[PDB]
DNA sequence: CCAGAACATCGATGTTCTG
DNA sequence: CCAGAACATCGATGTTCTG
């Protein structure tokens, strides 16, 4: 049982840097599918959800913004 | 005075009386699967969240909760 | 009519592979 | 090493059916 190396987005195991971040390998395919499309999704709460393993799932919307909000950016960890 | 036409939990138009509600098609299986299953629900915000025909799915443990506030009971009877 | 079973669909996650 | 496709298995959800 390994000291947590957590993904700066949800606190989960991270798994290497993806998209400009440490973060698992969750928030990867989540970012990257976010960002491609209609991120149009609304918070049921107050635009400030707690997230974790568990809750990732709950609000795409505060999840999204916190991808943002810690830097994910798609030509990063890449090209210029 | 009273609002028929709507589900009492989700606003979504309703399908007729269940377990105790004007009610939805899904509000009625969520119910009764809330119930009876074992799961993990759990608030990401205060225990509050706006639960609406598609920010229902982001909070099912306040979707419960609604459901039983708004009168929801498994033995509660049939016919109009 | 309604409860409840069936059926079908949403989508997150985890793996392994290439370049 | 990361990006990003493929393809898998799930848990949660939701609609239409049949008694
Ligand atoms: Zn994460
Ligand atoms: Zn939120
Ligand atoms: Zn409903
Ligand atoms: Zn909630």
């Amino acid at each position: 049982m390994k000291p947590a190396r957590p993904c700066l987005v949800c606190s989960d195991e991270a798994s290497g840097c993806h998209y400009g971040v440490l973060t698992c390998g969750s928030c990867k395919v989540f970012f990257k599918r976010a960002v491609e499309g209609q991120h149009n999704y609304l918070c049921a709460g107050r635009n400030d959800c707690i997230i974790d393993k568990i809750r990732r799932k709950n609000c795409p919307a505060c999840r999204y913004r916190k991808c943002l909000q810690a830097g994910m950016n798609l030509e990063a960890r890449k090209t210029k």
